[PDB]
């Protein structure tokens, strides 16, 4: 992707992606608006299993469109299974999408409601061997989406907030060991699920989306720090990293299932 030029600006934003990535107008694109009254409770869904006790984080990176907290996924240590999934999915990284204002920032919406941000914990299906092969499969990834609203601070997020100063610009990374992602989960694991895609190019249709109904609360100061990051690299005109979210796409021929009544 050394020649990719997509972004979230006015000239390379979501409405332009289809030119370089035609699958942008595909049949199972994400995110989507979750119509709570049309999502049907599916009694056959199993409880979700999030096992992060052995998660091993390694680094945090500003990649020019978000920041990723990467994990060592060379062994089965932080896995997601159950719920709508068959098999075991291993955690590889998490990142967020956020807005320039508290009134927007999430990718998925709930009855058109936009949250201040959205956390994505990305997992790949171990039956495919590695992440690169998994994204080429319809059931290659499971992304756990969690909404963020502004209110009380999330203690578990502060370590992330404090390290952002060190990765202000595109390409900067910092050691980020021993970060426990369990500190970013809400109390309830009730969720909605549907088949979709990566929400940034290459927009591959390889994701089983699992979006939690309960958002976590983060403080205004915490999200404010996210907004001080830069999309640009060091030494270039500063462009604040805000509004790095893709808007809701057509649901087309898909049903969103709810794990709860
Ligand atoms: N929002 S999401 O649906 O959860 C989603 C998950 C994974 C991905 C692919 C991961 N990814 C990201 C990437 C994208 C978004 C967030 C974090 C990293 C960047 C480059 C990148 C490209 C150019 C320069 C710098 C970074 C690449 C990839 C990527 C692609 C395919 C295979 C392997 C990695 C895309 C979307
Ligand atoms: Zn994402």
């Amino acid at each position: 992707g050394m020649s990719h030029h997509w972004g979230y600006g006015k000239h390379n934003g979501p409405e332009h992606w289809h030119k370089d990535f035609p699958i942008a107008k595909g049949e199972r694109q994400s995110p989507v608006d979750i119509d709570t009254h049309t999502a049907k409770y599916d009694p056959s869904l199993k409880p979700l299993s999030v096992s992060y006790d052995q998660a091993t984080s390694l680094r945090i990176l500003n990649n020019g469109h978000a920041f990723n907290v990467e994990f060592d996924d060379s062994q089965d240590k932080a896995v997601l299974k159950g719920g709508p999934l068959d098999g075991t999915y291993r955690l590889i990284q998490f990142h967020f999408h956020w807005g320039s204002l508290d009134g927007q920032g999430s990718e998925h919406t709930v009855d058109k409601k936009k949250y201040a941000a959205e956390l994505h914990l990305v997992h790949w299906n171990t039956k495919y061997g590695d992440f690169g092969k998994a994204v080429q499969q319809p059931d290659g990834l499971a992304v756990l989406g969690i909404f963020l609203k502004v209110g009380s601070a999330k203690p578990g997020l502060q370590k992330v907030v404090d390290v952002l100063d060190s990765i202000k610009t595109k390409g900067k990374s910092a050691d980020f060991t021993n970060f426990d992602p369990r500190g970013l989960l809400p109390e309830s694991l009730d969720y909605w699920t549907y088949p979709g895609s990566l929400t940034t190019p290459p927009l591959l249709e390889c994701v089983t989306w699992i979006v939690l109904k309960e958002p976590i609360s983060v403080s205004s100061e915490q999200v404010l720090k996210f907004r001080k990051l830069n999309f640009n690299g060091e030494g270039e005109p500063e462009e604040l990293m805000v509004d790095n979210w893709r808007p809701a796409q057509p649901l087309k021929n898909r049903q969103i299932k709810a794990s709860f009544k």
